[PDB]
């Protein structure tokens, strides 16, 4: 029961200061506006050990599985090529990127019905909040 309340469908509803943290990031004009438009549904399953993370949209489609605390490589949507790790730290999820010298941290926590996702990257942060499909 590692994750209970994280796994199922997801759609997102709401997003503050997201264009910010993509350009902090480094992403470009093009893709940050493709990007911010998207309107993803987060699917979130577990099959023993193993945590699958699927976000699709009409941007991209991606899914990354991965065991708590065991680093893998990912291609994010935004096409870098990151070393990832995920820990459940106090019942939140963190995500941490690693690339090219930088860092980059994906926080998810249920949070009354919804499941709020918070994404930092160095001084920006950016809030979006998830409701149940
Ligand atoms: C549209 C998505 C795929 C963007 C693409 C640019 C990248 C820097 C960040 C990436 O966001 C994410 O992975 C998840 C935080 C977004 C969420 O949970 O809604």
């Amino acid at each position: 029961h590692m994750c209970d309340a994280f796994v199922g469908t997801w759609k997102l509803v709401s997003s503050e200061n997201f264009d910010d943290y993509m350009k902090e990031v480094g992403v470009g004009f093009a893709t940050r506006k493709v990007a911010g438009m998207a309107k993803p549904n987060m699917i979130i399953s577990v099959n023993g050990d193993v945590i699958t993370i699927k976000s699709e949209s009409t941007f991209k489609n991606t899914e990354i599985s991965f065991i708590l605390g065991q680093e893998f490589d990912e291609v994010t949507a935004d096409d870098r090529k990151v070393k990832s790790t995920i820990t459940l730290d106090g019942g939140v999820l963190v995500h941490v990127q690693k690339w090219d010298g930088k860092s980059t941290t994906i926080k998810r926590k249920r949070e009354d019905d919804k499941l709020v996702v918070e994404c930092v990257m160095k001084g920006v942060t950016s809030t979006r909040v998830y409701e149940r499909a």
